[PDB]
């Protein structure tokens, strides 16, 4: 596995899909709702992915709940990350959210979703009902229950988006937003803590600039993702940068230039989303590198939705999280 997630543009590889998957910088496809049309067709697209690639290589997706739900037709649909908490057996909900979530995505042959937001807060508009609270103890609490839920059908978890991103309330009219608190504590209490229960195999950082901290966005900054991330709370996992196609070139120079630098900053891992262009250009320029500890991120169960569907934790799991969604959705209100 190389260091590179990128995308594809639709529901079967082409053939320079297929050629792209081979090269060695590759290292994960990240599957969008574009890639998804029935399950059917999700399962077939992923064992092309496996196929094309002639090695180990990580399928992920955005697959939170709510309003970050990439593959919903055919899937049970997972609540926002905010309601489990609005439910008095909120715990348990949680759990279940995050079990569920997993076991459908396994089932798929998905190895990972990029989850859970660790976010604290709703005003941030990007996160709102994406966090799972507005105190550290809440967000601690549910995002908990989420994680041990993943975990039991072995998916490997991503806390996102490190130090915090639930507090961006300003426009910087930018392509990097600011945070201009003088202390962000709370928000990094929440990964802090869950670093040190060993619960988060890899990070994402926000692409946020905290200038009362340092002058670079967390997900570019070394003193966020080494200082801090690696030397201060000792996360061992894998950190995953922004997605650099967002990063504009007049600073950061071209797709090549931006990958480069996000590794030397910290990330083990890139991604270049919507924007198959820039993807080839790191592939054709980019110095070959292996990051072989990011296998440690490859699904570690294998069913199919047949046998998941017979297992009562999902006949459970799947109906009351339809009936969460109920109970505070405005839409079914
Ligand atoms: C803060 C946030 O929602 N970041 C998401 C995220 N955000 O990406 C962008 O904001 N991309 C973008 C924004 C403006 C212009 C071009 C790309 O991308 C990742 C992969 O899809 C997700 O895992 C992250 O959760």
């Amino acid at each position: 596995m190389g260091p590179l997630w990128l995308d594809v543009a639709g529901y079967e590889l082409s053939a320079e899909d297929r050629e792209i998957l081979q090269h060695p910088t590759v290292g994960g496809v990240i599957l969008f709702g574009r890639n998804y049309h029935d399950n059917q067709q999700l399962l077939a697209l992923n064992k092309a992915i496996r196929q094309a690639a002639k090695r180990p290589i990580l399928i992920g997706v955005d697959q939170e709940g709510g309003r970050v739900q990439r593959f919903r037709e055919g899937f049970s649909r997972i609540p926002p990350a905010q309601y489990y908490a609005r439910a008095e057996n909120g715990v348990e909900l949680a759990e279940q959210g995050g079990w569920l979530m997993a076991a459908e995505l396994i089932a798929h042959d998905v190895d990972l979703s990029f989850a859970p937001v660790l976010d604290m807060g709703f005003a941030c508009k990007a996160i709102g009902n994406r966090a799972f609270g507005e105190d550290v103890q809440t967000v601690l609490k549910h995002s908990s229950a989420f994680l041990r839920g993943m975990k039991a059908v072995g998916m490997a978890t991503t806390g996102k988006h490190f130090p915090g991103h639930g507090a961006v309330i300003a426009d910087s009219h930018l392509e990097t937003p600011y945070d201009e608190r003088e202390t962000i504590a709370q928000d990094m209490a929440i990964f802090r803590a869950q670093i040190e229960a060993g619960v988060l195999d890899a990070m994402m950082p926000a692409h946020v600039v905290y200038p009362h901290y340092d002058a670079q966005p967390a997900s570019g900054s070394s003193y966020w993702l080494k200082q801090v991330l690696r030397e201060e709370l000792g996360f061992k996992g894998i950190v995953f940068s922004d997605d650099l196609s967002m990063e504009g070139a007049a600073v950061m120079g071209g797709p090549v230039e931006r990958s480069h630098q996000a590794l030397v900053a910290g990330c083990d891992m890139i991604l270049i989303c919507n924007k198959r262009e820039a993807a080839v250009e790191v592939l054709d320029n980019l110095p070959i590198m292996e990051v072989p500890q990011a296998e440690a991120l490859l699904k570690k169960q294998q069913f199919s939705y047949s046998e998941l569907k017979r297992l009562e934790r999902w006949q459970q799991a799947s109906a009351n999280m339809q009936r969460l969604i109920e109970q505070f959705s405005e839409h079914h209100h």
